[PDB]
C-alpha cells in the first residue's frame, strides 16, 4: 500500500507511495521498504532502484524499526541505486545515504536542518555525510542547515550523476550484467570505512541533552507560527 | 594589547592584531587568544567571528624578542585545546594568507569565509619542520588525501578559488559577509550546534603520534637542516639541505 | 632488462619498459622496480619519477613463478610505502588494476590529458585487498570511489585533477621538473610527512567478512565465466557464485 515494486530485465524498482506528504517515512513505510529490500533476492533481480513519487524523494520522518530499515540495506548483497527525483531532507537525506550509488534530478537538494530543530544526529549520519560531501561542506551543512544543490552534490561526489528515474535504471541494468560476488565485496569493505561508529560517551550526553531540551519545543512552536525562534541553550 | 574584540547583535568579532609582522603567532599574542576564546561566551555571544587585521589572516610563527618563547609551543597546544573545547562554533574570516601555525588556526575554526585574495600554505617542507597528526590529517580531511600530499610534500599553495573548490572554505567573502553568517548561526538550537561540533571534532583528526612518527617528528626538529633553512632565509639565498 | 633508469639534477627517473603489453605487470618486472626503487638512494637523488614507456602507464597483471608473483607485488608496494624519496608518478596513459594500485601508491601524479584510472575488478569477478579500496576513497572522494568499485567506471583526468587523485595535469617533462624542485626541498620534512600521510589508516587488515568475500570472489565460477566470455567476445553471464 506504500511502496510500488516492478521489476524490468534484473533490475527491482522500488518506489516510496506517500506523494502527499513529500514521502516521509512512517512506520508502515519503514516496515515495508525493510520486506522489500529483504525480499528483493528471492526472484532473479540483481540491482535495486530505489526512488519516490512525485516531487519528492523524501521530506523527512513522520528509532528501532528505521535502524532495522538501515541495517537491511547495509546488509543486502545487492547494489542499490538511489534514483533521488526530489528533496531529501533528514531521514530522508540518512536514506539517500544509505544506498549504494545516487543519480539526482537537476532540482534536488539535501538537507540536515537538525540545527534549526535543536536536534542530534546519530554518528554514522555524521560521517557518511562528510565522507560524501568533505567535511568541510559536512560542517557547513551540520553546522548552519546548509543546503546542498544537486550541482554542488555531483561536485562532491555524493551525488555520482545527474539525471532521471530512466538514467538510473539503465545504469542498474548496467551493474546487475556484473559479478554480484566482487560487488558484494566492494559494499561491504566501503560501508566499513568506520561511518557505522557507536557515539561515543561526550556525543550520548550532547544527544540527549539536546533531545530533552526546552529549545526542540521552541523550534516547533517557532516553525508552526512562522516566526523566527528565541533559542535559549537549554 | 595584541588583539581586538568587539560584539554586535550575539557574534564576538576576534581581531588578531599584530599587522606588523603579518599578525605572525608567539607566546603573547597565543595566550590572549585563547583567554579571549574562554571568555567568549561570558555575555549573551552565541557565535565567535576570528580575523587578522591588514593583509594577513596569520603568517605564522616569528618568536624573535619573545621573552617565553620556550612556552610557545605548549600554549599554542592550550589554544588548540579551548577552541575543540569551546561551546561556540568560530567562523574564521580568512581576510589573507594563512601559512603555518596560521593555517593551524584556520583549520580549528568551525567554519571559513575566506577572501578572493587569501591562500592557505603549510611551509614546512622548506623549512624541515615537521607537523603534529592532527594537522595533517585535518588538512586531509578538508582539501581532500591528494591536495594534502602535494601540501605537505612540497609546500603548494591552496588559493581561495581551489579553497572554495574542496571546502577548505565554505564560502568566499569578506569579513561583513563572514558577521553575517556567524550572525545567522548564532540564532540556531546551541545545543545542536554543540553536539555536531563535537563529533565532527571527533572523526579521528585528534590523533597520537605512532612511534615511527615521534622518531621521524624528532630528527627533523633536532636537524641541522632547521638552522640552515633559518640562516638561508635571513641571507636571502636558496637553502643547501644535507638530510641530517 | 624491463627497466629505463635515468638520473637528472637530483631527480631518478623510472621507466616501466614493456610497451609491446601496455606494461601490464609480470613477476620480473615487479623484481626489478622494487630493486630500483630500494636502491634510489645509493646515488645523489632526492626524487624519483615513475613512468611508462609507449600509450600506457600500466594496464594492470599479466603473467601469462607466477604463483611467488602476489608475494613480491606485495613487496613492490612496501618498498615504495617505505622509501625515504618522494615518488612523482607521470602517468602517462591509463592505469589499470594493478596499475592503477601502483599509480595511488606514489606520493603525488602529474596526470596526461588521456590517461584514465579504473579497477575494473566487477568486471573479472575479483576483490581488492583493503588498501585498494580506503586509499582510492581517499584520493577520488568515498562516492567516486563506490561508482569505480562497483561498477567498474574509468576516472578521466580532468575529475582526477577535481578530485586530488591528479595533483596536476602534465606530461613527464612537467613531472621532473617538479620533481627536481621537490629534491631541494627539506629530506627529513618530506620523510616525516609521507610516512604520517601512508599512516592514515589506508593500510588495513581484512575484517573477517572482507575476507570470506575475498576468497569467495577469488575462488568462483564467475571468474572463469568472465575470462571465457572475454575470448569469446561475448555478454559474461555470471551466477553469483
Ligand atoms: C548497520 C548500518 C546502520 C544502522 C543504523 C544507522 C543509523 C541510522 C539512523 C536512523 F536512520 F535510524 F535514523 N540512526 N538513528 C539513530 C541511530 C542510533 O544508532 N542510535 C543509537 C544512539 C544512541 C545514543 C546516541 F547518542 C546516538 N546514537 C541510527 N543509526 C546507520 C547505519
Ligand atoms: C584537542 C584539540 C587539539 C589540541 C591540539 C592539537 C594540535 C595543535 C598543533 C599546534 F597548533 F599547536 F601546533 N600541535 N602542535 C604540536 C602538537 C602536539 O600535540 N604535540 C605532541 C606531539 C609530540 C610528538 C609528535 F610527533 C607529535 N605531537 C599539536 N597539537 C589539535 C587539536
Ligand atoms: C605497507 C604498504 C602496503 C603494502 C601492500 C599493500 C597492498 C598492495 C596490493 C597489491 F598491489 F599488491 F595488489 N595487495 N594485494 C594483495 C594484498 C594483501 O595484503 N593481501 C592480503 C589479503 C588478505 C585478505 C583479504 F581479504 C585481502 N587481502 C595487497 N596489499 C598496500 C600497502
Amino acid at each position: 500500500h506504500m511502496i510500488g515494486i516492478t521489476q524490468a530485465e534484473a533490475v527491482l524498482t522500488i518506489e516510496l507511495q506517500r506523494p502527499e506528504r513529500r514521502n516521509a517515512l512512517n512506520s508502515q513505510l519503514v516496515e515495508e521498504l525493510t520486506q522489500a529490500i529483504r525480499k528483493a533476492g528471492d526472484g532473479s533481480a540483481r540491482a535495486i532502484v530505489l526512488t519516490g513519487q512525485g516531487t519528492a524523494f523524501c521530506a523527512g520522518a513522520d528509532p528501532d524499526r528505521l535502524i532495522e530499515l538501515h541495517k537491511a540495506m547495509d546488509a543486502s548483497p545487492m547494489p542499490v541505486v538511489g534514483a533521488i527525483n526530489g528533496p531529501a531532507i533528514g531521514a530522508g537525506l540518512q536514506l539517500a545515504m544509505q544506498c549504494d550509488l545516487r543519480v539526482v534530478a537537476p532540482d534536488a537538494f539535501f538537507q540536515f536542518p537538525t540545527s534549526k530543530y535543536g536536534l542530534a544526529l546519530d554518528n554514522w549520519s555524521i560521517r557518511r555525510l562528510s565522507s560524501l560531501v568533505g567535511h568541510g561542506r559536512a560542517r557547513a551543512m551540520l553546522l548552519s542547515a546548509e543546503k546542498l544543490t544537486a550541482e554542488i552534490a555531483l561536485h562532491t561526489g555524493m551525488a555520482n550523476r545527474i539525471g532521471t528515474l530512466a538514467d538510473a535504471q539503465a545504469w542498474a541494468a548496467e551493474i546487475a550484467r556484473l559479478a554480484p560476488l566482487a560487488i558484494q565485496h566492494a559494499k561491504r569493505v566501503l560501508n566499513d570505512d568506520g561511518a557505522i561508529e557507536e557515539a561515543w560517551p561526550a556525543h550520548k550526553e550532547l544527544f540527549d541533552k539536546a533531545w530533552g531540551s526546552q529549545d526542540v519545543i521552541e523550534a516547533q512552536v517557532a516553525r508552526m507560527e512562522k516566526r523566527p525562534p528565541k533559542f535559549q541553550g537549554a
